[PDB]
């Protein structure tokens, strides 16, 4: 199809839950080879992040139930090979995201947010793999994941204000890395918590009790004027 | 793979969320042709219940759009053809179900619990075809899961107690199937108010007393939502 069509599709997909079918529509698009607007990068997020995250989910169940059945060695290697199973699908998902990232998303960026969300997306698709990852291989995702969200980090941090979502969705998932990934509980507190902070402080005439109570006051006035309008 | 190792493996998808995987399992249980266990038939109702909800709830998503979908052609011609795409997906579970059910399951069951289990299936995925299907077929399958229906029931009244799992399933999925293919509120409601009050004046076990009791809080509550209106 054209773009304009796979991008229909791809919203029609989102509707319907079909995350294979607006993963599948959104990659054609990206491999049109020109520089996605805000709303195809967000489609091709969103879609990737549901197909990936299906298989993140299952594998985490398979491995709690595997690691817990150490009393019949059938079921034992039953689990085993639907652990891979599930491990050998994840990692197809993310070699997709990561050739489309280094294909054509990252070096037809042209603004540094978008620079900064690519390069953020590579960082995430790489902490998935080192999830399922063992041995030297493990070094060497877990290493790439790093130096994605660093990139993208020191970009952000010179361009684009501490507000930005994108900025901010950086810290967060960069913070998780550090918690989940290397285990560095203190390291990934002092990074979501000085990206905090920065928003905070960039927010002229509000405070973090002040910006808490106004952010709930502004969502009761959003929620009424739907409410009203209907 | 063998019978244990298939069904531990739907086990395993089934807790994995993995529907798909876990229909292909109990499809494979039942083309090896042995009757199947409770677990088993539970198993394969739970997979493919799962696998045709995803396509129906699919449907009904996308039928929405398509008709508020209010002056774009591209748009609408577009959502046309992804219901269409979305109905062959249906068309081929039901089918595979349906084929399950004639060839094997029906023919091999040598209880009649099993027996109206099945019947009451085939009803459904009749059912399920009927809500998109075109032209004569419609008539048909209407008419298909009607009986199939109908042949669990006369089998049920006659062989199982009214407080029975299977047979108040059997009259909450038929008193949907007059609600919402034939939209018949009376039938409906008479079907689904003499199962429950047939129950109350009543025999089980712990499993089938939660079963039952659930079945007949389904059966309630549609009684008071269908006698609202």
């Amino acid at each position: 199809m054209d773009k304009s069509e796979l991008v229909q599709k791809a919203k029609l997909a989102e509707q319907a839950e079909r995350y294979d079918d607006m993963a599948a529509a959104m990659k054609a698009v990206t491999e049109q080879g020109h520089e996605l607007s805000n709303e195809e990068r967000n489609l091709l997020s969103v879609a990737y992040k549901n197909v990936v995250g299906a298989r993140r989910s299952s594998w985490r169940v398979i491995s709690s139930i595997e690691q817990k059945t150490e009393r019949n060695e059938k079921k034992q290697q039953m689990g085993k090979e639907y652990r891979e199973k599930i491990e050998a699908e994840l990692q197809d998902i993310c070699n997709d995201v990561l050739e489309l990232l280094d294909k054509y998303l990252i070096p037809n960026a042209t603004q540094p947010e978008s620079k900064v969300f690519y390069l953020k997306m590579k960082g995430d698709y790489f902490r998935y793999l080192s999830e399922v990852a063992s041995g030297d291989n493990k070094q060497t995702t877990v290493s790439n994941s790093q130096q994605a969200y660093q990139e993208a980090f020191e970009i952000s941090k010179k361009e684009m204000q501490p507000t930005h979502p994108i900025r901010l969705g950086l810290a967060l998932n960069f913070s998780v890395f550090y918690y989940e990934i290397l285990n560095s509980p203190e390291k990934a507190c002092s990074l979501a918590k000085t990206a905090f902070d920065e928003a905070i402080a960039e927010l002229d005439t509000l405070n973090e009790e002040s910006y808490k109570d106004s952010t709930l006051i502004m969502q009761l006035l959003r929620d009424n004027l739907t409410l009203w309008t209907s």
